[PDB]
């Protein structure tokens, strides 16, 4: 009757599988400066904007024309393999990708197609930026605390192949000016790669991971968007944290790891300074994977599994800022 | 403790405010045949294609450069509105439209800062082509159940100005073969214009139509989509019709309206004859606006509500087939 915090969290949702699929290819920021030395030359910037101001030493590509769905495919079979369980127990699917294959049909009925998904399975995209797979992992949650379904896909593949190719042709043309290779750059810092999870009912998979729920807030005013960008990004992130306290009971030296979404060293280093982190707990693969955008959260995640890195009971903070704004912080516990 | 159908049904779930957009241009499909004449003169194809097979007569498109958020915003002013709250007390904000601004930010997030919601507003697009506004009052529903928010706003603003011109554009072009014509002709179908809807929790908003919620199939086999696709489809709502009846308790004789996602004369005569729907309870908009995409639904329920055509205690089935192949049904109550 008198609403906790705590009444909001779910209580019967957990983690029963996590995969991730690095992309192959490393491209060095060193071989892009190389290309790019005459447009630098002739503007007049001596700075290396990507190994220096950035902090991105290189970034993984795809090898061939993956598309998103191919990527998020893939991940899905692992987590599948993970969580030990046939593609005709997932009730429902979604795909969080930026990437997408087409306007239509979703990326989601592609790769349940793909996995060769049941007709009960329910499926669509859900998009917002880089934050979007801890908002599927959302609602998923929500049909699974209810008993709708006992388990969901939420899956995640990105591809910046053509990014890439598009942003070198403008950045290397004798035509272009510095506040549009200055804008341009910035493309150069996203990476390629592809994460899924299985979630399911807690009675049907004893002992899993919890996944708690979480918090967002938002700052929409700033939908329009540089140097102000993080000082807003930091003032809406001090803004979730008073809600994750709220709801999640969270104070900064009781979480175990933060699983952040990155955007650059400089980014991700005010964030930990203006919360008092420490950077211990904040595994990091952007100097040489780059932003994979939405993936970047269950890949950071799955790659601490992964090295046994996670411990039964540990408090595992899921965050990030993504345009809009929007900010969103979530939590597992192991 | 038994599961029972009922059981997964929304309780606290109302519609409070509902607005559409028609867009205000009318094209007809005699002045587009005009510009076709010479490519269906050369191809030595004698039939109206738009007229005659498809049944559309019209379609409306916008006299500006209108982005999907713009229509979006505008149909969202009209329902807040109509259910008489000001943008503070909404707690989510779900975009669902094809169309679509940028790949960054979410068309949400846009819409958001338009309006001017509250820090407190939760934000997000889900796509998946024309069944996505059902899918976005699910989303939102299930939210506001578990007493998340209080209030929710579900949009969708439809822009395809764009389309018709490259379309128009290679259509009518010496170049031209059959097979690409032929695919061509069915963008041509498409409209213009936009919903929103306020959806709220029954005790804020005691008497206003109530969202019961619904059911999904799939047939995802069939992603890769002509003939076919008909017979398919019709399939696909047969088992989705069943899964209706086992939830909701539908039979076609005891529903007041169906409101029918629409892609053409035929496609809809023929479901309709399937089901032995009488066609009086389907009010139609397509021969004159054409496929507006997942806004179609809510544009004609709100269409109904604006001609005083709904009685309190009608039951309103909302339906489509989108591509993907999934199929969704989901019951109002006025
Ligand atoms: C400290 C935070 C600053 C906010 C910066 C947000 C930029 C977001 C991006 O552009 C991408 O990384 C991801 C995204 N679009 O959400
Ligand atoms: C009788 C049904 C036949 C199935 C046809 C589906 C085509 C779907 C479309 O192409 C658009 O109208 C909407 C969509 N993409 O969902
Ligand atoms: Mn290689
Ligand atoms: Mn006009």
């Amino acid at each position: 009757l008198v609403p906790r915090g705590s009444h909001m969290l779910f209580q019967n949702v957990s983690i029963a599988g996590l995969a991730h699929i690095d992309a192959p290819h490393t491209l060095t920021s060193k071989e892009i400066n190389e290309r790019l030395q005459p447009t630098y030359d002739r503007l007049g910037i001596k700075t290396d904007v990507l190994g220096d101001v950035a902090g991105i030493h290189a970034r993984r590509l795809w090898d061939q024309d993956v598309q998103a769905s191919d990527a998020a495919t893939q991940a899905a079979r692992k987590a599948l393999i993970d969580a030990n369980i046939g593609i005709e127990k997932i009730g429902l699917l979604i795909n969080t990708s930026v990437s997408r294959d087409y306007l239509d049909p979703s990326t989601a009925s592609i790769v349940s197609g793909n996995l060769g998904v049941s007709d009960h399975c329910m499926t669509f995209d859900v998009a917002n930026a880089c934050l979007a797979f801890i908002n599927g992992m959302d609602i998923a949650a929500r049909m699974l605390e209810r008993g709708e379904i006992d388990y969901a896909l939420v899956v995640d593949g990105e591809t910046a192949n053509l990014v890439y190719e598009k942003t070198l042709e403008r950045m290397t043309s004798p035509d272009v000016t510095e506040e549009e290779f200055r804008n341009e750059l910035a493309a150069l810092t996203l990476g390629c790669g592809a994460a899924a999870m299985v979630m399911a009912r807690s009675e049907l998979v004893p002992d899993a991971p919890r996944y708690k729920g979480g918090v967002t807030r938002s700052a929409t005013e700033w939908n329009k968007l540089t140097r102000l960008l993080l000082i807003e990004g930091i003032k809406l992130a001090q803004k979730t944290f008073v809600a994750a306290k709220q709801v999640l009971g969270w104070a900064v030296e009781e979480l175990d790891q933060f699983v952040i979404h990155q955007v650059s060293r400089p980014h991700t280093a005010a964030f930990v300074k203006s919360f008092g982190i420490d950077p211990a707990k904040v595994m990091t693969i952007f100097g040489e994977h780059g932003n994979i955008g939405p993936a970047s959260v269950p890949i950071v995640l799955s790659k601490l599994k992964e090295l046994g890195r996670l411990k039964k009971g540990d408090r595992i903070a899921l965050l990030g800022i993504g345009s809009g704004l929007n900010c969103s912080m979530a939590e597992v516990v192991w």
